[PDB]
């Protein structure tokens, strides 16, 4: 009866550590755009 | 033996890795606001 919750909490951390990973991907993303916006502002001004 | 390793594992995932997520959700949301602030650099090329 204690084991069924022991596999529950172990899975929840594996549920967490996946779900904790995706912000670490996400926090790179807007960093990855904001590094690149020096390029597009000189490209769009060429259009206008 | 199983009971002590249960709660010490539960001492992490219920509290720490749960709070580790919400600590990063601020860093997720604090940066996403900065993206729309960065879009006001694209406001300047509309001013020209």
């Amino acid at each position: 009866r204690l084991e069924v919750e022991k596999d529950e909490l172990q899975a929840a951390l594996e549920e967490a550590e996946a779900a904790l990973e995706q912000e670490e991907n996400k926090v790179l993303r807007s960093q990855l755009e904001l590094s690149q916006v020096r390029q597009e502002i000189d490209r769009r001004i060429q259009e206008k």
